């Protein structure tokens, strides 16, 4: 059975993104390895809801020979930052494509820059419309800045791939090389991805209640990794403390493991009840640390997806909800930025009034009274 990994199509608009979606589709149905997904169903994508955030964006599914990818693809700009920043659907590697005939352009940056600021791992490049470009020593131009681009927002830009071709001539044989070139490095550059129970467990812990005679239950779901019987783990947030996981309960029984999406009660040696709370987590020890200060890319909420008129500024002090628990933090904006509109996305200094347990890649709530007024990913966390 072939793993699954998640890709999409970013850059500027008109660059080529859905023509080359439709290339691929087209290109593995000759195989029988995918639904042949025409370009005008592709473009006109379909609405979905990200709470009360709608996004457009086309989701379509193929297969090289080893993986089966799901992949987006996005109408406008403004999709690409909802869906990056909320998670929608999230990427385990992006096609950048940039057109070889205008070159890179402000979407081309930006969304490189949001690639990185909200943890895609790995960048594939695809330099597209070289149907029309007669200077081949143009062509490496474009490259050339893709790869400073890339390089600038941290990823390797020397290393990753950069396929040139014509995803029109190749949705219209000899045109499908790129195709074909553009999937290997798909197959070959990304990896497969580690799934969630060999990463470092982690479990926010939703309620606490004492058992008389036996000690302090946490439950909560767990996010990755597994916990079992024995296992020491820490609780990070609120002074770090170690203790052991007695006991691992869900249903009425006592499991041999918990693993991530299990709803447990852990039985923790030792911790008096009135020492552990909600919103503290559980987690492998050394895996995660208490921050009150950390960096984050925000996206303000429109009125209209729930949000309020009102921008960010600084000294704005709304709750941010960090998985099971809500904590008041203020607002620094950096430098030259002196307000964010609903609609618009910057890197925010944030300072909770307590530590909590925060990562890189984390993503978070911000809402102020009823309303969810923002969404975050985690892009730095600072030392307590
Ligand atoms: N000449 C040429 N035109 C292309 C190529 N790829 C796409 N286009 C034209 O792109 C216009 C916009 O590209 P499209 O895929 O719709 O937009 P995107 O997804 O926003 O980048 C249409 O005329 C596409 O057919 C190409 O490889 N060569
Ligand atoms: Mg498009």
């Amino acid at each position: 059975t072939k793993p699954h990994v998640n890709v999409g199509t970013i850059g500027h608009v008109d660059h080529g993104k859905s023509t080359l979606t439709a290339a691929i589709t087209k290109y593995l149905s000759l195989k029988g390895l995918a639904q042949y997904v025409p370009y005008d169903q592709i473009d006109k994508a379909p609405e979905e809801k990200a709470r009360g955030i709608t996004i457009n964006i086309t989701h379509v599914e193929y297969e090289t020979e080893k993986r089966h990818y799901a992949h987006i693809d996005c109408p406008g700009h403004a999709d690409y930052i909802k869906n990056m920043i909320t998670g929608a659907a999230q990427m385990d590697g992006a096609i950048l494509v940039v057109a070889a005939t205008d070159g890179p352009m402000p979407q081309t940056r930006e969304h490189v820059l949001l690639a990185r600021q909200v943890g895609v791992p790995y960048m594939i490049v695809f330099i597209n419309k070289t149907d029309m470009v007669d200077d081949p020593e143009l062509i490496e131009l474009v490259e050339m800045e893709v790869r400073d681009l890339l390089s600038q927002y941290e990823y390797p830009g020397d290393e990753v791939p950069v396929i040139k071709g014509s995803a029109l001539k190749a949705l219209e044989h000899e045109a499908y090389k790129p195709i074909q070139e553009l999937l290997d490095a798909m197959d070959n550059y990304i990896p497969d991805p580690q799934r969630d129970v060999d990463k470092p467990f982690l479990m926010p812990i939703e309620d606490v209640f004492s058992i008389t005679g036996r000690g302090t239950v946490v439950t909560g779901r767990i996010e990755r990794g597994r916990i079992r019987p024995g296992d020491e783990v820490e609780i990070i947030g609120l002074e770090i403390r170690k203790t052991v996981v007695t006991s691992v309960e869900m249903f009425r029984k006592e499991l041999d493991e918990g693993i991530a999406g299990d709803n447990v009660g852990c039985l923790l040696r030792g911790i008096d009840k009135d020492e552990v709370e909600r919103g503290q987590v559980l987690a492998a020890p050394g895996s995660i640390k208490p921050h009150k200060r950390f960096k984050a890319e925000v996206y303000v909420l429109k009125k209209e997806e729930g949000g309020r008129h009102t921008p960010f500024f600084k000294g704005y002090k709304p709750q941010f909800y960090i998985r099971t628990t809500d904590v008041t933090g203020e607002i620094v904006l950096p430098e030259g930025v002196e307000m964010v509109m609903p609609g618009d996305h910057v890197e925010m200094e944030i300072e909770l009034i307590y530590p909590v347990a925060i990562e890189k890649g984390q993503r978070f709530a911000i809402r102020e009274g009823g309303r969810t007024v923002g969404a975050g990913v985690v892009t730095e966390v600072i030392e307590l």
